[PDB]
């Protein structure tokens, strides 16, 4: 069996920064460090950090007075930020810069009282945070997930309307939503293409190339990682069996019995040690040396704040 590895795969710049923020806080201040939400959506990274003294909460009401609190990479609403700010808390913000860029635009639209539409998945923490930048009652902030959502939406003033997207969507399904938004609201303003980040766009491009060669694709990533689920979905829609797995223990032998080419990739929040263990398990099941595919180069790094060096 041939093993092919997608390139790029695995950690993006926002995930490597966010995890460094928590580890550096642990190293500078000791346990416990409180973290609002999973720092990133990966069970191995979160379990790692829990065992070293990070405590992951959903609500600021779970954090004690005087504590150090870190917001996760996905961002937080103004309400959450204000709630932390009103409490005794020392706050470090691990929001990815590419989520913050979208937040600044929604805040701008809110100040102007002009309505905004976000394309994204209901209940995802990034969507809560981004919708949570809009507060002006005179405007409006609306969520759409699909063309049908667009076809049902009514707004107050379609001459003054803008749109934004979540960072970790399907490039192709988002393009379909934007085509619908422009047909329904021809004066709508947005970015040139979408707010999907370089890491999401690149990993989807890489998994497309992987699935063109592989019969079965394994995507290393947790169930609640949006971007990881998009990579599995992309390969499934190409007619390949594709599985989202957290680690090598999840691989079922039947998925690769008599398969001649298996592809492996990883979402933006999955560490490379998990992909190494997956390759080791595929080699127990008959695979050879893993062959990395040629891929688009990534060169972006985001530094931790100087306070946490
Ligand atoms: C912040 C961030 C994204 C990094 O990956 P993630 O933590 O898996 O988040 P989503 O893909 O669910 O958005
Ligand atoms: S997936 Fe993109 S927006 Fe999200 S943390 Fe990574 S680089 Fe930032």
């Amino acid at each position: 069996m041939q093993i092919l590895l997608a390139n790029p795969r695995g950690f993006c710049a926002g995930v490597d920064r966010a995890i460094s923020i928590v580890e550096n806080a642990l190293a500078i201040y000791g346990a416990p460090i409180y973290v609002r939400h999973e720092v990133v959506h990966n069970r191995y990274v979160v379990d790692s950090l829990r065992e070293r003294g990070a405590i992951f909460i959903e609500q600021i009401s779970e954090v004690p007075d005087g504590a150090i609190l870190i917001f996760s990479a996905h961002g937080v609403s103004q309400a959450v930020r204000n709630e932390a700010k009103s409490r005794d808390l020392t706050v470090f913000d691990a929001t990815c810069p590419l989520v913050t860029k979208v937040h600044m635009e929604v805040a701008r639209a809110s100040r102007r009282g002009e309505e905004s539409i976000l394309i994204g998945h209901a209940g995802h923490p990034e969507v809560e945070g981004t919708m949570g930048q809009y507060s002006n009652p005179e405007g409006g902030m609306y969520l759409v997930e699909s063309p049908d959502d667009v076809w049902k939406l009514t707004v107050k003033n379609e001459e003054k309307l803008s749109f934004m997207t979540q960072t970790t969507l399907s490039v192709d399904d988002t393009s379909d939503v934007i085509d619908a938004l422009r047909k329904r609201f021809p004066k709508i303003v947005g970015p040139r293409k979408d707010d999907i980040c370089y890491a999401t766009t690149n990993r989807q491009e890489a998994v497309r190339a992987l699935a063109e060669q592989a019969e079965v694709v394994l995507v290393v990533g947790s169930k609640n990682s949006s971007n990881s689920n998009r990579l599995a979905e992309l390969a499934q829609r190409m007619g390949k069996r594709a599985f989202l797995i957290d680690d090598a223990k999840d691989i079922q032998e039947e998925w690769v019995k008599e398969v001649k080419c298996v592809g492996v990739t990883a979402g933006a929040s999955a560490p490379d040690i998990l992909v190494q263990n997956v390759v080791a398990r595929l080699q127990q099941l008959g695979g050879g040396e893993a062959i990395p595919l040629e891929g688009r180069e990534e060169n972006i790094v985001f530094e931790v704040p100087k306070e946490l060096r």
